[PDB]
């Protein structure tokens, strides 16, 4: 037998797996058990360490996806199944992995945790994308990821109340991270140097980690990739959750807090899954019915003034975009358009989109909107009203709040590193005007195309490389930069400089979309208070 | 005698002057009297018309400038001096003058009618830059200027009343207008084809008189340099009007604060041209600059609404319209109030100097107008540069107040059934003594649309000379057939349109085809900006 796959943690004993990556061995533990299941009772409330067991805990595979929404848009399509669950659904979900060296590391090794993203409403450590193996055995790390509670079983809240608190799929996150302080030496890997990365709704939580104080001692730095806690789609007041939780109760035919929490126990996961989107207040996209909640508890304010008031010197966080941010949602709800066609719309169709794309503010901000976007000597032009709807619900949606997140942490002490990513990958099945869409960075980071399976070039391969050594040196010294030969250099909220990451050499460039962040981040919420 | 220097009116005779130009000989007829002098019991009413007169009138030189403040900021500065009067001030100022060929032309000819700008509160018919013999010698048209009444004098309102009705500096305008379709044949005119041209308040003026109908039968066509009707300094409200015209009663005693219109009024009119003069620029609520204490009232009357209703809401076939602006229509308003600058230095101004600027040149709006155009006007990259800072402030002044307001009327015009052309005028003159950063200001295109390089005590290069007469002919072309273009292989000078909105560059290259009149930045302030000051 072999003792590289026999590790003991707090809480007993682990049997991992052995895996082949193109460069060597790598170790494996998945599939292991951080909370007890929150079942029936359970559902709904924070979660509850895992209570010790006797004799081996199998952990050679992949355990069940969190409860969650599948995407049934494009039935068959590559393009949206590669993000659904690849393993069966249940409310038994709260396990972790562990990818260590193999054999495994005798003297501390940083740690990177991965914590995915999908909206609140989906995701799951098991996709193939989130493969930790190439990284583990190019960089040396160790890699952690964990399941979330996700959509209602997450996030639905009534404030005030014992039974539905809100916010426990994060609540899930910090105690993995917990686990992550107590066990991870005995993989290998070094608890006074967790680097915490995330996509998206995984981004939007790292930086929710960020500023709630409980979090903030479990790790040292962080990576937020297409996303911010400050996004517009990220938290929900306490009203409107509220609201959407009792709306909720309505549809699945469920009437004092109490009753109600205790009427949706009695219903079967699935049926919450199935009118979850009906609780949304308008037509919409890039809007998720269940996310984090500012009650004052895990988050004492809203993270745009957390940000705004923080002292973050001793930080270091990477963050960055990819070069379309906008264009993937459009086909989920933008009038006109269609991975299958050239979604070259008309102009009453970017108008329509436009109250799409920035749902619940007032005809005068949505004009505003249009004005900053249409172009006056082009008014017409279904191109370029196109890319202009694109960059609505991206610079609204990613790129300014993140472009906020960078500056704010910048002036207020943090070191921050950002970068644009510009490739667009050979393999990608979604239409060519979608250019680089959200989410397809996140391959190239976790070195996928090193799978000798897949399509990728020999370049892409290379590419890979570079970008797994820039997020590893991070991790490790909180600076990307390789050995001098041309730098990526801080941003700041003046110079605004970050880098273009593609299959050239790194350049750099100023302002995140300077122009129309000015309009998100300094104009729109004057007009919003008035 | 000499038979081409007489000439008879329906008023009694006249006798003119014959004048040398370059090119030949032209007939002026200079201080016409087309009203009774409003003296007296007749200030701030409308003009009377002349009466007839026994004898014969001299009309042998310019007459009197109507009373206005005279501008003091750079005292013998030529750049500031060109513009204040130079005749003596009278209320005695309503005369016209009259340029036509020599010899009088045989059959009926084209007229051009000049009204000058000066914001209202100033100008006069009489100053060098608008001498009209070039223009008559190059072009053989006839040309026809006159003096209206400025400031208090023209544009004191008292809304209701019919003492003070406002809009009398108007009336003068057109008093002389009709004046010149009863009398312009004498000259050898044709009042069939009168096209009516100014610039700044000139140009407002022109746009007025074709959204008043009574104003619209005299004449055919309309040319609008850097001057619209709808600008926000080219009318004011009527309770703002009365506001004003109050305060400058209170402020000069009157009465012994508002009270019986008749009796307020009686009282004005005892006082001295010069003391109403001397507190015309306190009546404004704000710090500013581009505002004018005195202008045009929507009042119903010679306005029905408002200029921008009346454009949005008007059929205008049958209606040709030449309009344009200079290269940098702001710069030369920030040197009158906007803090940090001056002509005597480059005027690099800081971040706090460019915010407060804004709220001198976009006066009485909220808070979050202004924040609107700072965001607009704010290269967020380059936030705190300070020439960047200095172009940036140029522009909100001169979108605002300019290019903006005359691009709408231009857009409206043509989506309604007129024909229109529009310019970007983009020489600086050779002999310009404002500083270079101002680039090309307000009101320095006139002098080549006058044809003022002709003449030879002047220092203008041959270029310049060569860049006047194309000027004269496009004018004259567009008075003779609406059409700007010459009746060759020449590059042609296209209809400005809505969609397409093509204009051209007049400067010393050929004629450059381009679109869009700031259309980005005109979209804030003519599409988006009205909505936010509703809400
Ligand atoms: C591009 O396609 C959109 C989406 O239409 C769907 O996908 C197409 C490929 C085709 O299979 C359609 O029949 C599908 O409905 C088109 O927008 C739709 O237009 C249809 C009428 O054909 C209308 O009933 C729907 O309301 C529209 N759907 C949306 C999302 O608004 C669009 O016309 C196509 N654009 C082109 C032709 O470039
Ligand atoms: C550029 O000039 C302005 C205007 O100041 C006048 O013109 C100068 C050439 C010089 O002769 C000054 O003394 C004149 O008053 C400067 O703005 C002024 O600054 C002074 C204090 O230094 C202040 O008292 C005035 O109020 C200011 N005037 C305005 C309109 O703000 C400006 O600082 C100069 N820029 C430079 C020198 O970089
Ligand atoms: C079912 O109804 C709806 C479903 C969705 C929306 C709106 C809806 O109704 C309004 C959206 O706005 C979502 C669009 C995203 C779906 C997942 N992908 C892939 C991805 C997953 C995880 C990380 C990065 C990329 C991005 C687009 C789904
Ligand atoms: C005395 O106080 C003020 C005086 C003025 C302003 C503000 C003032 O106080 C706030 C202005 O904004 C005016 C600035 C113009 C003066 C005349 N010239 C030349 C010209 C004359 C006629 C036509 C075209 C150009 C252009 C700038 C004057
Ligand atoms: C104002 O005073 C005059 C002068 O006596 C008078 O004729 C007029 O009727 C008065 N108006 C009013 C309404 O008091």
């Amino acid at each position: 037998e072999d003792a590289e796959l026999l590790v003991t943690v707090r809480g007993g004993r682990l049997r991992g797996i052995r895996l082949k990556t193109p460069g060597g061995p790598v170790s494996a533990f998945l599939g292991i058990p951080f909370a007890e299941p929150p079942m029936g009772p359970r559902r709904f409330l924070p979660p509850e360490p895992k209570q010790p067991w006797s004799g081996v805990v199998d952990a050679t595979t992949f355990q069940s996806v969190c409860y969650q929404y599948v995407d049934t848009l494009y039935p068959g399509f590559e393009g949206t199944e590669m993000w659904n669950p690849n393993r069966e659904l249940s409310e038994d979900c709260l396990y972790l992995n562990v990818w260590t060296p193999y054999p495994r590391p005798t003297s501390p090794t940083p740690v990177l945790v991965w914590i995915y993203g999908g909206g609140f409403y989906s995701g799951a450590s098991s996709l193939d994308v989130y493969d930790g193996r190439f990284l583990v055995q190019a960089e040396r790390t160790v890699l952690v990821s964990m399941n979330y509670r996700v959509g209602a079983f997450g996030f639905l809240a009534l404030p005030g109340s014992r039974e539905a608190p809100g916010n426990v799929g994060l609540l899930d996150q910090r105690l993995a991270l917990q686990w992550v302080q107590e066990n991870v030496a005995a993989f290998g890997g070094d608890p006074t140097s967790v680097t915490l990365f995330g996509e998206s709704a995984g981004a939007a939580s790292v930086g929710m980690h960020l500023l709630s104080p409980p979090s903030r001692g479990l790790f040292h730095r962080a990576v937020l990739q297409s996303g911010a806690p400050n996004g517009p789609w990220a938290t929900v007041g306490m009203g409107e959750a509220r609201r959407r939780a009792t709306q909720l109760a309505h549809l699945v035919g469920c009437p004092n807090d109490t009753e109600l929490v205790a009427c949706l126990r009695t219903r079967p996961a699935q049926v919450l899954v199935n009118h979850e989107w009906h609780v949304l207040p308008q037509e919409s996209v890039f809007r998720f019915s269940f996310v984090p909640v500012v009650d004052g508890d895990f988050l004492s304010d809203t993270p745009e003034a957390l940000i705004n008031a923080g002292d973050f010197h001793g930080l270091q966080v990477l963050v960055g975009v990819v070069k379309d941010e906008g264009s993937y949602f459009l086909v989920y709800g933008a009038p006109g358009f269609s991975k299958d066609n050239e979604s070259l719309i008309s102009r009453a169709e970017f108008l329509a989109g436009v109250r799409v794309g920035v749902p619940q503010v007032s005809d005068l901000a949505a004009e505003a909107v249009v004005l900053h976007y249409t172009d006056w000597l082009h008014p017409e032009d279904p191109a370029r009203l196109r890319e202009a709807l694109s960059d609505v619900v991206g610079d609204h949606n990613v790129v300014c709040p993140v472009a906020q997140l960078a500056g704010r942490l910048a002036a207020q002490g943090a070191r921050v590193y950002a970068y644009v990513f510009e490739h667009r990958a050979s393999t990608l099945s979604w239409p060519l005007w979608m250019g680089v869409p959200h989410g397809y960075e996140i391959e190239f980071i976790f070195g996928i195309p090193l799978d000798p399976s897949r399509n990728y070039t020999a370049e892409e391969k290379i590419f890979a490389q570079r970008l797994m050594r820039y997020w590893a040196n991070f991790a490790r010294t909180g600076d990307p930069n390789e050995p001098r030969d041309p730098q990526w250099p801080p941003y700041t909220a003046g110079a605004q400089q970050y880098v273009s990451l593609d299959l050239r050499p790194l350049e750099v460039r100023r302002g995140l979309r300077a122009q129309a962040c000015a309009f998100w981040n300094r104009f729109l919420p004057k007009l919003l208070s008035a």
